[PDB]
């Protein structure tokens, strides 16, 4: 029931995903690990709220069968809250490079002006990273299973219902429950990537038309490949998750900027994406990664 | 009930213990960590039994409140059995240095010839280290609580009964059950240290006379401070434990040499202790004994 252009569109996205998603995280190496006034204090209090929402332990399984586990320190009003930030900055940077490589493989993305490519990746990188993370998220154990690395949500005092208050966690549980196919995830990534309303986009009409083509392909994929009645509104559920993910993106970017102000953690590539200091001149790494 | 000299003897030992036992292990730093032929097989078979008997997980608690935990690999037949050996060699070396400093500050020891000081430390270092380790051993949890570092015995089939088969573990459980005071531990250290029949000792009479006075002081200390029935025969029980500890020392030295043969792990100071002129054969220990405390 899909057109050939739709089947080819999905094949290119799946090809790009296969080439650029290290699902085992086997090439994520050389990462850092936690070591073995008035307004300023206001800033610190807000940052403590930002970091407290997402608290995870880190597990490292060795080739020999050994297991290293890191339990995060409780908040005592000090830099210890930033213990896992160097590690997460390396993980985010690794994931961002994989997202950049994903976009570059796609013909519809490569044929765009390079400044639109920069603007689209700047606005969507976090979203595509979370979409990839959802495919390794274990909702039964609350753990992102990243090959030999695992990030396990810490039992907060409150239980699931307390975790669901955090939009990012509620997003992963709700998306995982839809039990999407690989093809549906990669179409979600394309719809997010080709968002015409991203800051700094100039060819809005071209991107909007490309986004509609992917959305129609996703809508048609669901109609043709899922039991018609029960999945009647699955496409709309997916689109609603994408709108919520864009909101979570804006919130996390503001959290990152607040943490960066008081306690620098972002890598040079992360600084370009977050706007930390011509689109190309303000994004030289991203420009190099796109032109190679 | 103690003589004035006995009261002075215990005070000097306790003072020496306080100055040289880093009970919080706060100065134990820069240590290694696990990374993130028929006859030759019989050698490996024996070593696998030696390492499996003493199997522990490691906790590294940070000042910030963070906890790193290392679970050892299961034995699948390979050099995985040696994952924690570099770390344990660094911990043993640090404990040995504390023992050397303990002996150096004691007047009865520093006035001995340096060759005998080398021989006494060579024969007693492991024993005094185990006695200090017993004071941080948690028998309820099977964990040596070394300040920010914890070494928890791994569970095995058979439970406590299987662990007690290992003489080293049985020693720690039996000694902990005696509920000794600090003064009794430090007198045990002195009795072990001033053992006249250690290899290489020359002033046997001087060392034996020193050992007898520490034992007499220990017996008198117990007589004055432990009326309870539970502590009947405590002095004789302690002396029997010290004889057992000397046997375990000989057993551990042979284990270390077997493990060293297959998979080298010993630090230079450990090699000097395990090796068989005294000054030329123990250059680090010689230097440490000449330095100030």
């Amino acid at each position: 029931g899909l057109t050939e252009e739709q089947r080819m569109m999905i094949r290119e996205l799946m090809d790009a995903q296969m080439k650029t998603f290290d699902t085992t995280f086997s090439h994520f190496k050389n990462f850092r690990l936690p070591g073995v006034s008035r307004e300023e204090a206001a800033k610190w209090s807000q940052v403590r709220k930002d970091l407290c929402s997402l608290k995870v332990s880190l597990q490292l399984r060795g080739e020999d069968g050994s297991v290293w586990n890191y339990k995060p320190p409780a908040d005592s009003g000090g830099k210890e809250i930033f213990s896992l930030l160097p590690h997460m900055a390396d993980m985010s940077t690794y994931m961002f490079k994989g997202i950049i490589s994903f976009a570059k493989v796609i013909s519809y993305f490569r044929d765009l002006p390079i400044e639109d490519q920069i603007s689209l990746l700047k606005g969507a990188a976090f979203e595509l990273c979370q979409l990839r993370f959802n495919t390794v998220f274990n909702a039964e154990t609350g753990t992102w299973e990243c090959g030999r690395l695992s990030y396990c949500l810490e039992d907060t005092a409150g239980g699931f219902q307390q975790l669901l208050l955090e939009p990012m966690l509620k997003f992963h549980y709700m998306l995982k429950k839809l039990q999407l196919h690989e093809e549906e995830y990669v179409l979600m990534q394309a719809i997010s990537l080709f968002s015409p309303d991203r800051p700094g986009v100039l060819q809005h009409r071209v991107v909007d038309q490309l986004q509609e083509q992917f959305a129609i392909t996703l809508k048609s994929y669901i109609e043709c490949n899922r039991p018609q009645p029960a999945h009647r509104f699955l496409f709309l559920k997916i689109m609603a998750m994408l709108t919520e993910l864009r909101s979570i993106n804006a919130q996390h970017t503001q959290r990152a900027l607040r943490i960066q102000d008081i306690h620098p953690f972002a890598t040079p590539l992360m600084q370009e994406l977050f706007g930390i200091t011509s689109l190309t001149e303000r994004h030289k790494i991203l420009h190099r990664l796109l032109q190679e």
